DNA sequence: CCTGACTCGC
DNA sequence: GCGAGTCAGGCT
């Protein structure tokens, strides 16, 4: 049953079709400045295998590779092209990605190998990289010649299966949206991924010596106060000092037994001075094990950069999520956690930080997609949306607005923003289920447009059996009819945020790549170094500031029109934690 | 070596 | 509402 194809000592013509299914594999999880084990080409011609050495140091391999009026059709092509960019190879012509074609049809799927697309389309003669290449301690690269058919194998899977992904595609109007948009974007992220960030290592090991010194403070003062000495890091054994050493009250209890989150410890604060410092202690040791040495254990020795990878094909809301580090979730709510930043440096001398972000694009777009007259005219005037909502909720002039009103606000808005449940804003404001209703209630009084969008948007999802973002991403919701109530339920605050979370992340995504022209065209060094979903994270010499003040936020405002205007805040300076 | 509990960002 | 990374504890 095995598959037929060339395994080529040497490259030929036939080999350089202007058309053609590429494989360049990558097996180590984290591509970069990884290898690349073997490729395969698949074409008009017939199935060949190559050994990276030999195509790698071939100039007519390495210039097809380059040839953007050469044709590739591949997945994850990402991966090859950074680790491409490692070696110094540049890979152009990439018009067909499998993985993002399989991500836009359906994002639930987790599709993350060709077999996994493939089945999509019934095609299974193809194995999963994990049956070939096994997982974690066994994993590794098998003999040539089951290697060499498992590419060959992939690569005619692709070859295959572009033109029924392409016409599904097309039927589901989402054609551009992988052609115009992830696409393009994909080979941005590969040129944000491969630049780096540079990291100020001294500066990270001071703060993280200070750490250290305060946690061996309250450490200690921790034992002075149980009476004994524990694992203040178990759960397990902190729920034994706490609630049955101490006598602390049981307020919430997980599945498996005592409950000492952040938000349950914070209700015992009063109880026991024991509490503030186990949440003191909480907070430095995330510093000190996420932020500090975790972070000092992928930077590179060598550049002192990190590098960063974007799965561009995970989330089920189209927002980009980042490993590797993680720079996705940088502390910067607490100013002890937000010192962190001071450690992102530019990556040349006399270069600075550049960041820019949308302020409130996911209820300017609920405004946009509701056409609620009183959100949208609230952006018209550029209110402070939060102040505006306590006004319209408690029925107050803005003078009469508290500080605590529009917290309980701002708490609702959120909510509104991730689609949480009645539950989760009860929760969150520490309010009863009840009071929280009430208070959802009030906000759809005042925006009548809102409440009608969540009432349509769910029965639309429950008629077409899914909803769409304004750029046509897609999410299925076939929990939108489970008679269970919980599961019901969950749906459909799905089917209300996905449209909202979902265009926010086209929003940005088309920014990106609108932006990355702009720059070009300007002959701008200025260059892209991450993005957080809401805001874009650049580099550029100190001597392009002020053009960037007035380019960036133009093109992120200009990136798409909508009923309301789109407004984008900016700051620079010496590091991440400055560009305030 | 995998799940649960925790916490960080938006 | 979720992404990712940490830890501890049970697998084995
Ligand atoms: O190259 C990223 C791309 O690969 C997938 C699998 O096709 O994920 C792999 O690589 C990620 C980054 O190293 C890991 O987080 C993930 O565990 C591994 O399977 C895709 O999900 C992604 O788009
Ligand atoms: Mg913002």
């Amino acid at each position: 049953a095995a598959m037929a194809f060339t395994l080529a000592d040497r490259v030929t013509e036939e080999m350089l079709a202007d058309k053609a299914a590429l494989v360049v594999e990558v097996v180590e999880e984290n591509y970069h400045d990884a290898p690349i084990v073997g490729i395969a080409v698949v074409n008009e011609h017939g199935r060949f295998f190559l050994r990276p050495e030999t195509a790698l140091a071939d100039p007519q391999f390495v210039a097809w590779l380059g040839d953007e009026t050469k044709k590739k059709s591949m997945f994850d092509s990402k991966r090859a092209a950074v680790a491409l960019k490692w070696k110094g190879i540049e890979l152009c012509g990439v018009s067909f990605d499998l993985l993002l074609a399989a991500y836009l049809l359906d994002p639930a799927q987790g599709v993350d190998d060709v077999a996994a697309a493939a089945k999509m389309k019934q095609y299974e003669a193809v194995r999963p990289d994990e049956a070939v290449y096994g997982k974690g301690a066994k994993r590794a690269v098998p003999d040539e010649p089951v290697l060499a058919e498992h590419l060959v194998r992939k690569a005619a899977a692709i070859w295959e299966l572009e033109r029924p992904f392409l016409d599904e595609l097309r039927r589901n109007e989402q054609d551009r949206l992988l052609v115009e948009l992830e696409q393009p974007l994909s080979s941005i992220l590969a040129e944000m991924e491969f630049a780096g960030v540079k990291v100020d290592t001294k500066r990270l090991e001071q703060m993280g010596k200070e750490l250290a010194e305060q946690l061996g403070t309250v450490e200690q003062r921790i034992y002075e106060l149980a009476g004994q000495e524990f694992n203040i890091n178990s759960p397990k054994q902190l729920g034994v000092i706490l609630f049955e050493k101490l006598q602390l009250p049981v307020l919430k209890k997980t599945k498996t037994g005592y409950s000492t989150s952040a938000d349950v410890l914070e209700k015992l604060a009063p109880y026991h001075e024991i509490v503030e410092n186990i949440l003191h202690y909480r907070q430095l040791g995330k510093l000190q094990s996420t932020y500090i040495e975790g972070l000092l254990k992928v930077v590179r020795p060598d550049t002192k950069k990190v590098h960063t990878i974007f799965n561009q094909a995970l989330t089920q809301t189209g927002r980009l999520s980042s490993t590797e580090p993680n720079l996705q979730n940088i502390p910067i709510r607490l100013e002890e956690g937000r010192k962190i930043r001071q450690a992102f440096v530019p990556s040349e001398s006399d270069w600075l930080i550049f960041a820019a972000d949308y302020s409130q694009i996911e209820l300017r777009v609920l405004a946009h997609i509701a056409e609620d007259d009183n959100l949208m005219e609230a952006f018209r005037r550029d209110l402070d949306i939060h102040t505006k909502t306590a006004m319209d909720i408690f029925q107050v002039s803005e003078d009469e607005v508290t500080p605590n009103m529009r917290r309980q606000a701002k708490a609702v808005n959120f909510g509104i923003v991730y689609g949480i449940s009645d539950y989760g804003l009860a929760q969150n404001l520490n309010i009863s289920r009840k009071e929280a209703a009430e208070f959802i209630e009030r906000y759809f009084e005042s925006f009548p447009g809102v409440k009608r969008y969540m009432e349509n948007i769910v029965q639309e999802a429950k008629q077409k059996g899914y909803v769409t973002t304004l750029l046509h991403r897609r999410r299925y919701l076939p929990d939108i009819t489970s008679r269970n109530f919980n599961v019901r339920s969950f749906a459909e605050r799905m089917a209300m945020n996905t449209p909202i979370q979902g265009s926010a992340a086209d929003i940005i995504k088309k920014a990106m790549i609108d932006l990355n022209a702009r720059l070009k065209e300007e002959r701008l060094q200025a260059h892209l170094l991450l993005q957080v979903h809401d805001e874009l994270i650049l580099e550029a010499p100190k001597e392009e500031m002020e053009r960037l003040c007035r380019l960036v936020p133009e093109v992120m405002e200009q990136a798409v029109t909508l009923r309301v205007p789109l407004k984008v805040d900016y700051h620079y300076g010496s590091t991440w934690y400055d560009a305030k």
